[PDB]
């Protein structure tokens, strides 16, 4: 529960970040004139005001008071090329060579279909989008339009996109599915769950791994109940990997060996670009062949945009190979080990919770297992995490997470640990 | 008739012996997405185009066929395929520095422009796509009035999730749409008598874009004002295509304000690019650091490349002179399609504004989708088809849309191959 102490040092923590960037609040104040609280996307925003970056090249950036940082946010496990990759840069000039907006189809979307067939072992068939709020969207709609039920069974604290925003519950901008919302990870409450509304559900969508509700790993014997029952109810069960998906060659369905009917793509496999997809087994995906009797539409003018398709193929192709997924796992499995052993050797009440390059601070010690578990941990605490890692020239989400990049280096991930255990000693009062 | 479908057969078995390379691509392809493909619109019978490359107007299908590409993507290709202008912007962003997780002044700097641009939209968000802006725009109506109908539109179209080109469709957003039929003042006027009570919204394009280029009258669109404001649902006007008519889309030119605006396409300079916008005090319900805020996500919303070559669109490329010039010189170019038609007697005609226009085989009013519908389609498969043949590129539906690289050269050649047609089909016509 929120204490005056911890409000306190919150105070003077944003004091000293609004007094030593002022160029930052000058912009924000300038941004409100024209978007709404100067945002366009509102994970941006945090009090005082976000900062304002100038430049960045590799793991780093500058803000516009001059100050660098090394990016551990990686633009939400989307920006897992750093900000200037040669081989991404080359891409996007080869797409420029092939021409912008040529109203048409080129080689280079199908080139890029086979490499996300290729590794997802369950993608049969892909399209494309242009975020993975429409790849979720697309996939409802699939799963509505096959099954002509109206259920979608998703998880509090679950996130799926703009408008299938779960994370604090229902929210009334969310498009208008009938959702019912479960447990994340509760077994026997999703089985009462699916017994009454089982007949009548169309998909059931979940992450692997909640992602923007805490990097909060599913339990097998969930997801098993998921898969189980989803084939019981003739439900399409939906993995959202738009995060996940980078854990392993094959996500995170190549590490379970779980398959969902329809697999939702995002973030970094467009190779920093606009993108989005949405897969799964042939009979269902083939229902959009446009050449069928009664096929489904599915439109979207830049789906199959030459620099998406060009830096994509790159992406999976020419960086981010299987093997590269399997090595970044690895590394982040250690860093995060390393960072919660920080936290046992100092009695610290906090951990990190994730799986492979992805992490989110928590500060409780109890299992962090569904959407009130995050809920319940200090969240005082983790607002006071995130401009302590600022001064120490590292950023990360306002929440807590990090996604490594492949710009991540030793240097980096020392910094990070140094100012962790920084932070456990400063603040040892407040702990 | 039979000779039509005799004629269409003809056309899609030369196509296909033009194009075998197409063809072995088009095979390959379905390996990996349904039917080969990833935009429904891309496909048609008896197999799409692959295009290799691009410069300028013109562009190379893979088995060496060159084109004047008068699509344009829908609009969205308004600079060509490699404008100096929106190359020099993407370098600017890749040099600024991709996926920096933050905010950059460019985003704002964007804003600016737009909402300098619009005389409705007070405030803006970007989106990845128009359909996440008319997602967005209904989103914002129903969350804010607590009202669950939306009035559309039998026709319009307002992205993948929101196709009513054909009517319902099993796959669209389950909004609780209520369809009108597109310009009929008596027929809409009784729906909002019957609906004014739970409409949170009124959403329509100001022209019918994908509908068949179908320009909104006055009196619909007053009668659509007036009723909104009477029983409190928002306004919203879809302008993904008709924003480019002038320098403050179809809004300036009619005196008209919506309460919300939507807009995609070109204006992101060809990159990804969507946005909402409107009145002050509905978009201020995004501010974030307001109570009960609305959230509006999405990753690449600010991505430095469509903030860039935005920006360069709207104030280096496609002024407010530049869109005058173009629907001036659209107007021209429709015109004299139409004088050909009338010319030569032919049962066909070109409706649209400024540099959009669509054939219909038909010399009826074009006034709603109906109307589009009741016009000959087979003529217009074979419209396609032949133009093809003469190297000039237009939609399958018979849409094009201007880019500014469009000249002299392209046009002329345009209106022979027109010419051609009704003389080559006069047995058909
Ligand atoms: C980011 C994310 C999305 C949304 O993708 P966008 O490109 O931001 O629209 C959907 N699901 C998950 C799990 C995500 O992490
Ligand atoms: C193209 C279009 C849309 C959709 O924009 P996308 O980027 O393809 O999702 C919406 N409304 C109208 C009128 C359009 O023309
Ligand atoms: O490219 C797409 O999929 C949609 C294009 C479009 O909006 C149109 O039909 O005009
Ligand atoms: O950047 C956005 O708006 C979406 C990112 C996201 O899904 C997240 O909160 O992790």
């Amino acid at each position: 529960s929120d204490t005056a102490e911890k409000a306190q040092a919150i105070a003077a923590a944003r004091n000293t970040f609004a007094r030593d960037n002022p160029v930052s609040a000058g912009h924000h104040e300038r941004a409100r004139r024209s978007m709404p609280g100067g945002n366009t996307r509102s994970i941006l925003f945090h009090r005082p005001f976000p900062l304002v970056i100038a430049q960045g090249t590799g793991s780093r950036f500058q803000d516009v008071d001059g100050h660098a940082y090394v990016n551990f946010l990686g633009e939400y496990t989307a920006g897992l090329f750093g900000h200037s990759h040669p081989v991404i840069r080359a891409a996007v000039e080869r797409a420029l060579a092939v021409g912008l907006n040529l109203s048409t189809q080129t080689e280079n979307e199908a080139l890029f279909a086979e490499a996300v067939c290729d590794r997802f072992p369950s993608i049969d068939l892909v399209r494309f989008t242009n975020s993975g709020t429409e790849a979720n969207l697309m996939a409802l709609a699939t799963a509505t339009a096959i099954t002509g039920r109206k259920t979608v069974l998703a998880f509090d604290g679950g996130y799926h996109g703009g408008l299938l925003n779960f994370a604090s519950g229902h929210a009334p901008t969310n498009a208008p599915y009938h959702v019912v919302l479960g447990v994340y990870n509760d077994v026997e409450g999703t089985a009462d769950l699916l017994k009454r509304h089982g007949h009548d559900c169309a998909a059931i969508l979940v992450e692997p791994m909640l992602g923007a509700g805490g990097c909060v790993p599913a339990e097998r014997a969930f997801l098993d109940l998921l898969r189980a029952e989803a084939s019981r109810c003739g439900a399409l069960l939906i993995f959202d990997e738009v995060m996940t998906s980078r854990l392993s060659g094959g996500g995170a369905q190549e590490m379970l060996g779980i398959s969902a009917d329809l697999t939702t793509l995002g973030k970094y496999i467009g190779g920093g670009m606009s993108f989005g997809a949405f897969g799964g087994r042939r009979d269902l995906m083939e229902r959009f062949d446009p050449a069928r009797d009664g096929a489904f539409a599915h439109a979207g003018t830049f789906n199959n945009n030459i620099l998406t398709m060009s830096a994509g193929h790159a992406a999976l192709t020419q960086i981010y190979t299987r093997q590269a997924a399997s090595d970044l796992s690895a590394s982040g499995d250690r860093f995060r080990a390393n960072l919660n052993r920080i936290a046992v050797e100092n009695q610290a009440p906090l951990q990190f919770t994730g799986l492979g390059s992805l992490g989110t601070i928590h500060f409780s010690r109890a299992p962090i297992r569904s959407a009130g578990d995050v809920r319940a941990a200090d969240q005082q605490l983790k607002e006071l995490f995130f401009f302590h890692m600022l001064r120490k020239g590292i950023y990360l989400a306002p929440r807590g997470m990090y996604a490594l990049s492949l710009e991540i280096a030793d240097a980096g991930r020392d910094a990070f640990a140094e100012a962790l255990a920084d932070f456990i000693g400063e603040q040892r009062a407040l702990l």
